[PDB]
């Protein structure tokens, strides 16, 4: 669990890295959220469900939230794909269904989160269907 | 940077897996918190030095001040071995310097870093001088 990555900047210095240490902290951060919303300063209203979350955790993976947030301020979407959502933003795992795929792009073009772009961008490239738009 | 991890918890369903997320999300909080403190939401002064951070990132990885922040509220810690140690929680690596180290341990086990307590544990072993108390 422990590396000495480093012999440090300078002499005496030694630089240690914990490798799971990204992986623990969003663990515990989604287990915040999930466990009544613990340090958690927003509420996300998706229909019939409310959803706790950290702004700071949104902003790091959103330009949309990002912005909303420093602002202070079609396309509907649905509470189930949105809780996928903030599943991914928490834990890096996602679950694309295809029978809401296109609710799924809707949301993540709209939420700007390059990395479930980028997801629906493979599930596309999977299909051997390539659109092009001269 | 994506993976098909698992073929879906059902049918239709697929499980995607971005293993660079939490890497990414951690230094995205990091660059949040070193330029201007932007979503921070508490501000640690040791000595001449205010230090923003998030509550629930501290709370993620410190029991103390997960306790401190839900309660409103001999072993002095300086400045610079308690920047060592935000370091750390924001980018998974710290510096071990033989000359605070000392300092180190103690801000270690005041503040209930399970990871940082981990790392001085392994100093104390590398130098091969075990210190039993019968």
């Amino acid at each position: 669990a422990l590396e000495v990555l480093f012999q440090g900047p300078g002499s005496g210095c030694y630089t240690y890295q914990v490798s799971r240490h990204s992986t623990e902290m969003l663990h515990n951060l989604n287990q915040q959220r999930k466990n009544g919303g613990r340090f958690c300063d927003v509420l996300l209203r998706v229909g019939d469900e409310s959803f706790p979350a950290h702004r700071a955790v949104l902003a790091a993976c959103s330009e949309y939230f990002e912005s909303v947030f420093s602002a202070q301020l079609m396309h509907t979407i649905s509470s189930k794909v949105f809780g996928d959502i903030l599943d991914f933003a928490y834990t890096s795992r996602i679950v694309v269904r295809l029978e809401s795929f296109p609710e799924l792009m809707t949301a993540a073009k709209f939420l700007l989160m390059r990395s479930v772009i980028e997801i629906c961008q493979e599930v596309i490239k999977q299909s051997n269907v390539q659109i092009l738009v001269p």
